[PDB]
């Protein structure tokens, strides 16, 4: 065409290849999301629950069990710790009660 | 004009919206990094601080004070369900000790 189209389309290629970057880097960026929602049920949920559900287990009479993972060494572990202090208390309350009969 | 090379001139032309592309992109790689600390921030007031105050809650009740209140019971996520398992968990406790005692009697 004319030289104002020349010059000024020559651009257009590398104009295409910086928003190609740009595209993967915004398709990068969303994904993260869906990945927290991922490491957040694994790492937070899952735990929470499982220890919510024993804690109803024990509540309801079942003293057997040590509550699972009391080393872990983050909060998850210190809640962990805390609710095998109320499962002991409850057992030696139980062999207590268990003494007394008959 | 003292400009010698047409060359120079063009490719001068656009340095400046070049320029602006570049700070553009500078500011949205500052933008993504603060996403980290306010993630750190988000995770402790959302679920390490309820957390903790369960556990210290779960102390005083195995420690003996069986009319500990029990935090966050009306909290509509997994928390919620968490401390609900705990005040459960008070009410059998409490229930095992008074019924030990009365016993002993
Ligand atoms: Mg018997």
């Amino acid at each position: 065409e004319n030289i104002a189209s020349e010059i000024s389309k020559s651009v257009e290629g590398a104009i295409q290849q910086v928003k190609n970057l740009l595209t993967l880097a915004a398709d990068r960026a969303e994904q993260i999301v869906n990945d927290l929602a991922s490491t957040t049920t694994s790492t937070i949920t899952r735990p929470i629950i499982e220890l919510s559900n024993t804690a109803d287990k024990i509540a309801e009479g079942n003293l057997e069990a040590e509550v699972p993972h009391q080393n872990r060494a983050d909060e998850i572990g210190i809640l962990a710790k805390s609710i095998e202090r109320l499962r002991r208390s409850l057992k030696v309350a139980m062999e207590s009660l268990e003494e007394a009969l008959k």
